[PDB]
């Protein structure tokens, strides 16, 4: 009898999934790390060489957290002293190593505690943010040029984002953009002067006698948001003037009438930049295309080149307006937008014409535009087999839209239905990354003829190990509700037997544009629960889920805490009606948005669930951040949508928690979903006399990802689940 | 067959203990509130008259929290708008009603948010504190005089204590002391300028969008402490034209050499005041005796009248140097101090004489001095039957110390072994309050011949109700350890059968000078645990406990977390060896200091305990307040006692928790034992991979006493204990 996939296996990573992370440094060479050694590979022949021996920094006196080679290969940026902050932000120290002279630079070093640094796209110019101010170095060993003087901790951010812009808008800490050949440096400036502060205690190491109070500007729903400004400085003039001028590009009149956001920055050419602005009521965005005026050194955006993008049924974009992809001459661009049927497709735009032309269509959607050459546009979509949970790479002929080739569909249809792609500098080569439903597979391909060059990593090692293990199986299918298909997936125990009644755990996220039913292969907690505990773990994408058209995604518009909650309850009913589910043992759990939904479900009084676990849940929308909350709920005022804000809290369903077993967990240093949210749930439960289980994690954030806490929380949830299901 | 004392009975107070709280207003009469009516009683005969009708304030508007009748019976201070702060502090609104003219006063009324107010001991003058400043009103309807102007929130405290002085020194918010006839008003002034602040979150009602941050000047061990000054002001010579003049009495030189505290203020006569000062290293105190000089108007404290009290084995006094009891003329006084054998007895002092004379002696202790006349001194001790957990009222003839008469011992030996007393003004009458082992019994007596006048309240109603309940019994006995006897108590289930094995729960506090083994009758959680769950609840008084001499109490000096912890493990070990205890089911629980001991026991690796519960425990002494911690631990510096501060923590024992079941509870708004303490405990367990149970209580402080929380915590603990014991 083969062993099963146990909890320890999951927590200890005994069965390691291999990947192949490469970095294109040109149109046909990439870097790969093998044995702490940085090797350079020739894509065409697969032959390589040592780019940087591991023994190169033995006597550095510091552990190098990451590296970055300048575009011209002349220098390398060494990052150490990594200090994590939020999801993407962190501070670190940096040193530059001169590859040709093989000497480490020791003059005019990058300051310690630098918030962000990036090479220019070409050459070896450097731009970094320190103490909230931007600096540029034309040469690694020369003095820096200061670009801004207004930077102020927690107040003015130049070149970097504030908490909400980092988390909800740019998904990055940096807020600066080098133009294509590096002449100009554009950046955003955020002013959080009047933004309220979230405050919580951080206890730190046992040696700290007095707890520290963390204070970060964070706008909750309906609160004062940060204002923003955009500028562009010409770095080429830095060595000719004492103080180079940052030219401001003001937002359009349609945005200045009220609160708004800068939501996208994309350079089109060396002298044309595009910007998208979004109104605080996120259903109206504007794109300005601005050209450099050489005579006045100013930037002008002709209204004839201004493009409007709005929505009548919801917000704009899946999570925000999509990014434009310009043709070489910068006179036209491709952008994904939802069509008249509500499906997201690629529209072709002339920069000075408002009507665009869709180049793809159908009851499926384009996930993203991956590359654009003078002849072809490549993109990933879920068109194949009508599976919204699948992903494939396509190629469309620019001179004939009826010519579309699927570059990955048939490569290995039984093992690979979820693809990701990585193109070389000029798209001459591309690495395909298959992540499911079989073992991940990485392959390298040639664009000139779309031929497979070779297999980079097939995970044979793991496949070998997984042979002596009773692995669970995965079922991806759908059920029909109101003439509409709704997908679900099930992690089934080994030797599944449909004649038996298995306990069921509904794994839920269910946030707007989410997708929990897909063809991806994962080794996670559900693997253990299904393999060792013979527990069926299920997920369901109901109303509000993504990649299936706006009719489904925008169904929860201004109504969070309703349909996506009910549909989840309905999904459980349908499952127990499949005959292999023990209706007496049905649980539900989720994290983040999932915790909210789990809590809302447990408080519905449906009688369908026996117990449930919520990890770091939202409890009332007024406690979450403005950008994300208002996108779906509008403003919490009586003139807008306050009644629903008050009607969709977890606390108001406290009395119904008497019918179930609840486990509430939250990290105390959670800067995203504040502990406050679970503190209010627990108080509501205590207030109506409801018993439940709770667990706080000291100094842990939204991810509760520290190694020990990660193991502690899943171990704790396992006991609770096993107990609720009466499992030995 | 009949009902048992259930958890609901404990939580809903089904069985209420009746009391008889009277207030002496002279040497012959007292006030007693009955049916919301205030009656005046004649002690000699028991006849009464209505002093103030309950309906007198029907249309008052506000709900009266409490009342206070001026010493001359002319006025009544009405308290409303009560808002609790710490253990003793609070603010409220006050109104003064004229009893003579049966009219409420509307002119020059006491401000709102008043921090403290008190009548003068004689007549009807008033002294109140508002915005940290002292005010005085000679007549209820006249404008008040500002005494201090330095009052500054969280910085300068005039007439009221800061956090630590309130909690650890005076056990009161008040820092005002009227001279006997009200001529003088002495007060202390606290300066917390450099005292670090403890900060934590307060969430409030769910309507509060942003959590509030509470900040309180709180000196942890080793931190900067507040400084203090003492003043005396003549209130008979106040002017509305000139600012009042305060005369400062500085501390003795032996104190000014370093950090110190003002630990006691006691007026001797109309013109003589005594103050005791304590060095930061709490084993050396000094009493100054100051006389008013009618010539200069200054207060002079003759060095010849200075009295030093020190300890070579520990700190001075039980929790602080005891209070002196002066004779009528104020030339001599009585005070409890430990004798050469280490037992606390009454010493008689001459104000200008260095050697005092002990008037009581023996291997037992005087608890407190209760009354003094020219012929007798009345006191309470635990001498009777050599039971350190019993209390009785005695009187000793001042002209012949060999004549000691016990006044309560034989009143009702089977029902009453624990007395408390309340004398009238000149000690002409006294009320005896028996609180165990039987039901509380209140009686009135006459001092002239120690006659028992009458029974005020015998709780015969409760007695009748308890007859239909299967109530548990209490066993008080001792065990021997190294020639020394240590007492313990066991709450035994109904129909106790020593031939059966009962699970056992150790109820522990064990702080320095604590006593958890006594003859007091209580209806609490343990009553329910024994009566309904058939669990034995034991408590043990080991090394470090009080009322048994310094050899036992000072055993833990400079070494907390050692002997008192080891002694509990020994008691349990010994109880486990008794025939009626199931050694496979032994548990331990505690709150505050008891939470610390419980945690230290569970992390000892003794193997005696299966599970335990810790509520708001101290986890490392550097986190607790200075005045209390340093009293027993000295300073946490390497030249003093830092090493023991570092190895007396719970965190260091984390690894040993693997073999027990632990439930850790704590209120998030705990201003006493900061949540930080449990937060560091949880983080430590997480770090070594130990699973445990937790529960935080949103916005609850150290007593987790709000109605809903109190029911919730005990419900949750009851479930945990029953599950640990396999009890249905
Ligand atoms: C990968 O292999 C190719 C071809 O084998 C290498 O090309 C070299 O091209 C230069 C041209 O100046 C010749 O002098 C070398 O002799 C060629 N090498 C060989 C082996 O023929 C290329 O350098 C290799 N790249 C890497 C990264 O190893
Ligand atoms: C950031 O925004 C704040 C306003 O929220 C600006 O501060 C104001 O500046 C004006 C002009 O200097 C003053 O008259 C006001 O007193 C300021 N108001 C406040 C609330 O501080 C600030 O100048 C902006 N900073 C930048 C760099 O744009
Ligand atoms: C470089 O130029 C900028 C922009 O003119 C200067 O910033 C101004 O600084 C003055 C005071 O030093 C302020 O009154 C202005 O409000 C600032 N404007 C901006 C946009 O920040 C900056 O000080 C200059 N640096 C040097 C060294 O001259
Ligand atoms: C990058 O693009 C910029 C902008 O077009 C180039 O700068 C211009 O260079 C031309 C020379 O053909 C001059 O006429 C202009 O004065 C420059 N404009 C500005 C704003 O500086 C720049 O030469 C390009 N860089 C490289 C390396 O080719
Ligand atoms: C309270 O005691 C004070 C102090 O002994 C009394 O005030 C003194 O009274 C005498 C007699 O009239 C005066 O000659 C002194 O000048 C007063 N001394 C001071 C410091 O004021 C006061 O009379 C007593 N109060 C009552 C109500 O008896
Ligand atoms: C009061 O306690 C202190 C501290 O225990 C005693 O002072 C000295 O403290 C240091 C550091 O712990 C020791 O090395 C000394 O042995 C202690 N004694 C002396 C004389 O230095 C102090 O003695 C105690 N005071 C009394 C009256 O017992
Ligand atoms: C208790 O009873 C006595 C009666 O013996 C009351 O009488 C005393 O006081 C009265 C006024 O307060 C007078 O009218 C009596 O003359 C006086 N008698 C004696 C012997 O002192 C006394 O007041 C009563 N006390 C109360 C509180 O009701
Ligand atoms: C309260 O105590 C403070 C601190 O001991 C006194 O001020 C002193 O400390 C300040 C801050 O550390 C210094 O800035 C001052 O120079 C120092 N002395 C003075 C006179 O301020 C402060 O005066 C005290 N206040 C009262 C009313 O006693
Ligand atoms: C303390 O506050 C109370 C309530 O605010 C004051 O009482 C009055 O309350 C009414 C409304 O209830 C207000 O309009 C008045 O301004 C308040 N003052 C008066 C004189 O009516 C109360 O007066 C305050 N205490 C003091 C000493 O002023
Ligand atoms: N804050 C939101 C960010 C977000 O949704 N993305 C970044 C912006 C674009 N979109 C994405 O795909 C994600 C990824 C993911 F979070 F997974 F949705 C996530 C988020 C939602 C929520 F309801 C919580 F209570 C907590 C939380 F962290
Ligand atoms: N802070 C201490 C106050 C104290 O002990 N008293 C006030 C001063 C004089 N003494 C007493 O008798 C008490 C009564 C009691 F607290 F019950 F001991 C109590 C205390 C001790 C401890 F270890 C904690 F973690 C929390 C706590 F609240
Ligand atoms: C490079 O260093 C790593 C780690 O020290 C080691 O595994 C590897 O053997 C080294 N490179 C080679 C070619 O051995
Ligand atoms: C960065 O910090 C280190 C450690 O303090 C210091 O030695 C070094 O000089 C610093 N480098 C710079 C550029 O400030
Ligand atoms: C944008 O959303 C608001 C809120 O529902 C709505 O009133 C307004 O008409 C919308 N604009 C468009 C173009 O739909
Ligand atoms: C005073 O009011 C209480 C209730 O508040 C009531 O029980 C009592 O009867 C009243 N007093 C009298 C003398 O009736
Ligand atoms: C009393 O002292 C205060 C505090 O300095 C001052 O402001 C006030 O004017 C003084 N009043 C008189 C009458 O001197
Ligand atoms: C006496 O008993 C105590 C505990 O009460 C123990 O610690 C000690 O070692 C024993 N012996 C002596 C000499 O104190
Ligand atoms: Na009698």
């Amino acid at each position: 009898t083969r062993k099963t996939y146990t909890l320890t296996d999951y927590l200890k990573n005994t069965y390691r999934l291999k990947l192949y992370s490469l970095r294109w440094i040109s149109d046909h060479e990439y870097l790969y790390k093998q044995e702490n050694n940085i090797l350079v590979f020739n894509a065409e022949y697969g032959n390589s060489s040592v780019f940087l021996e591991n023994s190169t920094f033995d006597e550095f006196g510091h552990s190098i957290n990451d590296y970055s080679i300048s575009p011209d290969g002349q220098f390398i940026l060494l990052e150490y002293n990594y200090v994590k902050q939020w999801r993407h932000s962190y501070t670190a120290s940096y040193d530059i190593y001169d590859l040709n002279k093989r000497q480490l630079i020791t003059e005019e070093r990058i300051p310690n505690n630098t918030q962000w640094v990036t090479w220019s796209p070409v050459g070896h110019k450097l731009a970094y943010v320190w103490n909230n101010d931007i600096y540029v170095k034309i040469e690694p060993n020369l003095p820096s040029y200061r670009i801004t003087w207004t930077g102020k901790e927690d107040i003015i951010y130049n070149g970097i984002t504030d908490w909400v812009y980092e988390e909800e808008v740019f998904s990055a800490y940096s807020a600066l953009w080098w133009s294509p050949n590096g002449t100009f440096l554009a950046y955003a400036q955020f002013n959080d002067t009047e933004v309220p502060l979230i405050e919580y205690s951080f206890y730190s190491d046992e040696s700290l006698q007095y707890p520290k109070t963390v204070r970060v500007p964070y706008p909750k729903a309906g609160a004062v948001n940060p204002t923003v400004k955009f500028f562009v400085v010409n770095t080429d003039s830095l060595s000719s003037v004492t103080n180079a001028t940052s030219i401001q590009i003001t937002a359009p009149a349609s945005m200045l009438i009220g609160d708004h956001y800068l939501c996208d920055v994309t350079w089109a050419t060396q002298e044309r930049i595009s910007l998208q602005w979004l109104r605080r009521i996120q259903n109206y965005s504007v794109m300005d295309i601005c050209d450099y005026d050489e005579s006045s050194g100013r930037w002008n955006c002709l209204v004839a080149r201004q493009h409007i993008e709005m929505s009548t049924t919801g917000w704009v974009g899946r999570f925000r307006p999509s990014e434009p992809h310009f043709t070489l001459d910068g006179n036209s661009f491709y952008k994904i937008i939802s069509n008249e049927e509500g499906y997201r497709h690629i529209c072709y735009f002339q920069i000075d014409k408002k009507d665009c032309t869709f180049i793809t269509k159908g009851t499926w959607e384009v996930i993203g535009i991956e590359a654009l050459t003078s002849d072809y546009l490549y993109y990933i979509s879920n068109e194949y087999k009508g599976m919204p949970g699948g992903r494939n790479l396509y190629k469309i002929q620019l001179s004939d839209y009826t010519k579309v080739t699927c570059l990955s569909c048939e490569l290995n249809p039984e093992r690979c239905q979820y693809y990701s792609v990585s193109f070389s500098k000029e798209a001459k080569y591309y690495q395909l990354r298959c992540s499911g439903p079989g073992l991940p597979l990485y392959t390298l391909h040639s664009s000139v003829n779309d031929k497979g060059l070779r297999v980079l990593e097939d995970n044979s090692a793991l496949d070998k190990m997984l042979q002596n293990v009773q692995m669970p199986s995965k079922k991806l299918d759908f059920i029909i509700l109101n003439e509409t298909k709704f997908w679900y997936q099930m992690i089934l125990p080994p030797h599944f037997d449909k004649s038996k009644k298995y306990p069921l755990l509904l794994d839920v996220y269910a946030g707007p544009c989410s997708q929990k039913a897909d063809t991806v292969f994962r080794l996670n907690w559900a693997t253990y629960l299904a393999s060792t505990e013979n527990i069926i773990v299920a997920s369901f994408d109901g109303r509000g889920s993504g990649y299936q058209g706006d009719k489904i995604m925008h169904a929860i518009n201004r109504r969070l805490g309703t349909f996506e909650v009910e549909d989840q309850i309905e999904a459980a009913r349908q499952f127990s009606k499949m005959g292999f589910v023990d209706n007496k043992r049905i649980a539900i759990w989720g994290w983040s948005y999932g915790g909210y939904v789990t809590s809302m479900v447990l408080g519905s009084g449906s009688g369908v669930f026996k117990c449930g676990i919520a990890v770091a849940p939202v409890s009332r929308w007024e406690y979450y951040d403005s950008v994300y909350t208002e996108r779906y709920m509008g403003l919490p005022t009586p003139e807008d949508n306050l009644d629903h804000y008050r009607n969709s809290t977890v606390m108001s369903r406290a009395e119904n928690f008497k019918q179930v077993e609840y486990l509430l967990i939250h990290g105390t240093a959670d800067d995203n979903v504040h502990f406050q949210q679970s503190a209010q749930i627990s108080k509501a439960l205590v207030d109506v006399g409801v018993d439940f289980q709770a667990m706080w994690y000291t100094d842990e954030d939204h991810g509760i990802a520290s190694s020990t806490a990660h193991q502690h929380i899943y171990t704790h949830m396992s006991h609770f689940i096993k107990q609720c299901f009466s499992l030995p």
